């Protein structure tokens, strides 16, 4: 009879096409089966890099750490590389920039005990927070695979997290990328130096589509080949 | 010093460009400065048509008649003129396509006692169900301004309203209308014979632009017409 997971290599193709070496995984709520082109990669655990935001946001809410998606976090006058961290920012923002010293503060308000304590609670990756607690999911010891990406998504978007409804409902608002007539998706990017990430789903009409990808030393192509898939299982236009 | 109102006759333009007539009024929440091309038709009382979706849902899921989003109102089989309320529904979707029927039966079942205390503790327009207490904000006694859905939205967006924040959330994610990297769109529609409406706000990433226009005898021109004034305006591309 079916199975759980199923391969389809023929998405390879789109990440031939940029030459490009990565993993896509599907998830197809409503038949409960999912699709990858590379089963091995979509259960290997990488670093999350700043796909570790959702978590994040989550448990800073839930403390109330961050109060609500609307305070403002002051620019703490340091100019860094990237322009759009140099400016204030709520969640809403810090989420879509990728903001890491707004993040890099909610983590050390956090404290390493409640943010070990919070993400077993999560189920989230290896739980290991070894590091620093303001930089682990950039440069230490946390590891989160694709499937565990969709797991974790999963039960985000049924409320089902060891959190309050409000800080989930929160987050998920936070994670709007697009909408239109057709589909919304709600994701987060990650990059770190060897490995980058694109991980959400795609809300329709009658289903939903949880996705999870990676791809090796990306910024751009990850939504990019993402939308081929999607495009190619008609899921988009 | 500054005025709270201003008119923009040149708006006028984007009305007489489709031979239509009607009102477009903005509201600068940084600035708390509103705009429109017509101070008068601002301020004067319409039948909410659709737009009245917006109340009716949080008062709905207030009192527990939707328990949340996913609630699904099943067809009741009887095939109407508009191809898609021809179908099974959630919150989203019924908000989405404007699903009459379905909202009809949540009225009934909020009954005539609830929804006028209601709507006197919204301070929502005259407050007055006159009428069927499934059909009045289509042809009973409720009236409600351009200037005055500003200010039930802006309550909705701040969770000022008296209902549970819960259900402000929730409505606020089923107005979810257009979304991209440069602004989010939550908005309603609202058409009867009489009357055309298109309210809601514009979501920037360090403003949020509040609108209410409606328009005589309608229906993508609501759409259209507050999309030229949102451009000539810049808050959209
Ligand atoms: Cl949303």
């Amino acid at each position: 009879g079916p199975k759980e997971w199923q391969e389809n290599k023929s998405w390879n193709a789109h990440f031939t096409e940029h030459k490009s070496q990565g993993v896509v995984v599907l998830w197809n709520e409503n038949k409960q089966q999912g699709f990858t082109n590379n089963l091995k990669r979509a259960n290997q655990a990488f670093l999350p890099a700043s796909t570790f935001k959702i978590p994040n946001s989550l448990i800073a809410l839930d403390l109330g750490v961050v109060k609500d998606e609307h305070q403002v976090f002051k620019w703490d006058g340091q100019t860094r590389d990237i322009a759009t961290w140099n400016r204030d920012h709520n969640l809403i923002t810090a989420m879509k920039y990728s903001v890491v010293p707004v993040y890099q503060e909610f983590a050390r308000q956090i404290g390493e005990a409640r943010m070990s304590k919070m993400l077993h609670a999560f189920d989230y990756g290896n739980e290991d927070i070894s590091g620093n607690v303001d930089s682990f999911w950039l440069d230490g010891g946390i590891r989160i695979s694709a499937t565990e990406q969709i797991s974790f998504l999963r039960k985000l978007y049924h409320n089902k997290l060891h959190v309050s409804e409000r800080s989930q409902r929160i987050v998920k608002q936070a994670m709007l990328t697009e909408a239109n007539g057709d589909y919304i998706i709600r994701a987060k990017t990650g990059y770190s130096p060897k490995i980058g990430w694109w991980v959400g789903w795609v809300e329709l009409d009658d289903n939903v589509w949880f996705f999870a990808m990676n791809m090796d030393m990306p910024l751009g192509l990850r939504q990019a080949i993402t939308k081929e898939v999607l495009k190619q299982e008609k899921i988009i236009p």
